[PDB]
């Protein structure tokens, strides 16, 4: 099951805050600690180059309030991006499928083993920390598609932000 972009895709206008709100995958452990999980913040913004777009998560982890920097590349197609290091055998390509970048964006990841296909991963984000089912839905339909089973999608609790 390969993996298309949202069409026109436009960077600045995804710039800014979201809060992911569900998540699904075809990762054994993540499906375990899928419940666990509750509302994270994204922030997106310009990268040191022109040829990055840098990315700021905020998270609870257990006690611990996570922030978590990285930097991933832009790539020849407009909404697909790639994180890789090699020497730590990390390999992730990620595609912002759908958005209206006003309200919500459905995120797909790929994350690359050498020990076995890639793990799908696929994240909705709001504008908003509030859901609206109508939109968890949509995002349903979408990661399915991309072979993510029924079970295996969950809604994040609203636990509010946290500074670290
Ligand atoms: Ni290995």
């Amino acid at each position: 099951d390969n993996i298309q972009v949202q069409e026109n895709f436009n960077i600045s206008r995804i710039y800014g805050k979201w809060y992911n709100l569900a998540i699904g995958s075809t990762s054994p452990w993540l499906k375990k600690i899928m419940d666990r999980m509750t509302v994270s913040t994204l922030v997106l913004g310009e990268g040191a180059t022109e040829a990055e777009i840098s990315m700021t998560s905020t998270r609870w982890r257990k006690g611990v309030c996570e922030e978590t920097s990285g930097a991933y590349e832009k790539t020849d197609t407009d909404g697909k991006f790639l994180y890789h290091k090699s020497k730590w055998n990390i390999t992730m390509e990620s595609y912002v499928v759908h958005t209206n970048y006003d309200e919500y964006a459905i995120f797909l990841t790929k994350k690359f083993s050498r020990h076995h296909g890639p793990t799908i991963t696929a994240k909705l984000y709001g504008r908003a920390p509030q859901l609206r089912e109508t939109l968890l839905q949509d995002f349903r339909v979408v990661a399915q598609g991309v072979g993510i089973p029924e079970d295996s999608i969950f809604t994040m609790a609203d636990r509010g932000e946290c500074v670290p």
